[PDB]
């Protein structure tokens, strides 16, 4: 595995998850 | 669906993702 | 080394998938 | 009301998370 590779991608997962989650909460 | 039930779970998804990401970042 | 983080992320993925399916099928 | 945009985006989030899981268990 490559830890720095997956940190960067999981950070994108987190940001995208949060964006859509917050969108769900304000409709 | 029940939007609150899914928001609750997705909140927990986000929290657990965040703590996994932090753990990875401190290696 | 990172089995515990893998295990945790697996449960994250399962719960995310279940929410996705529940939003479309319930 | 219409959550199609969040469903589409969370599907991509899930795909990226799933590939991270696969890649973390590689090698
Ligand atoms: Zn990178
Ligand atoms: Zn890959």
């Amino acid at each position: 595995y490559n830890i720095q590779k997956e940190i960067d991608r999981l950070n994108e997962v987190a940001k995208n998850l949060n964006e859509s989650l917050i969108d769900l909460q304000e409709l």
